[PDB]
């Protein structure tokens, strides 16, 4: 409910009409941001793996989601599951099945614009949600953050520019994702990403999103203060690429 155009305008209107669910969940929330800090202290590279059937920035991959999630349970600090229907071909049922099969933190990612979507994430088994600042007004973002926290979740608040970063800090975000991808244009800008990272308080748990493909980048970014890395497409196509990213290579 910011002023939007193109596909982002369309996905927001679509999400406003997303039917809520009556699935049930009671198990404790497994904090994603806390496990990231845990990994940092154990000196283990923290990679959040994404499950997405398709996306505006890639090709459709039809693989068994459970098989994928269980493999990732061995390496990833957490999972991000895309549930948006039109542009990511996602489903609440996929999130539900994955959450019921693995024991690592799960983050539901969608165009979250209404509180029932947060109810949905909790009811389906997600441990947290991903809020996109680019599509929300300051008022909606703060309200959704306050709402998510009432469930015991600490949302990953995603930004890709300075003004949106300020808004995230201003509303009290403690878990921020810095996007190198502008979802409006799909262009990648790593210089901007690093500039934004340098501007974030050290207490914030920082997740570098997109554009990560080799361990060298990871090590560089860690030294710059990044706590975790969100990697999707590369892993959706070749899951075992995560081994090198965490353990290094024999060359």
């Amino acid at each position: 409910p910011r002023y939007l155009k193109g596909w982002l305008e369309d996905v927001v209107q679509l999400s406003l009409r997303r039917p809520s669910v009556r699935a049930s969940r009671q198990r404790p929330i497994i904090s994603l941001n806390e496990r990231i800090l845990e990994f940092n202290k154990r000196n283990i590279t923290a990679i959040i793996a994404e499950y997405k059937r398709k996306s505006p920035s890639g090709l459709d991959v039809e693989r068994d989601p459970i098989e994928y999630a269980k493999f990732m349970e061995r390496y990833a600090v957490g999972l991000k599951i895309l549930t948006e229907e039109k542009y990511f071909n996602g489903s609440y049922e996929t999130l539900r099945k994955i959450a019921s099969s693995v024991s690592i933190p799960i983050a539901m990612s969608d165009a979250i614009v209404k509180e029932s979507q947060i109810d949905d994430a909790y009811n389906l088994g997600a441990d947290t949600v991903v809020l996109i600042v680019k599509i929300l007004t300051e008022r909606e973002l703060e309200s959704l953050l306050e709402y998510a926290r009432s469930y015991g979740m600490e949302p990953l608040i995603v930004i890709n520019d300075e003004n949106d970063l300020d808004i995230a800090l201003r509303i009290g975000a403690r878990f921020i994702g810095i996007e190198s991808r502008d979802w409006e244009t799909l262009e990648i800008n790593k210089e901007n990403q690093r500039k934004l990272i340098s501007m974030i308080p050290s207490n914030v748990v920082k997740v570098a999103i997109a554009g990560i493909s080799e361990r060298n980048e990871i090590e560089e970014l860690r030294k710059l203060g990044v706590n975790a890395f969100l990697i999707g497409s590369s892993l959706m196509r070749n899951p075992e690429k995560i081994k090198e990213l965490i353990e290094g290579s024999l060359e």
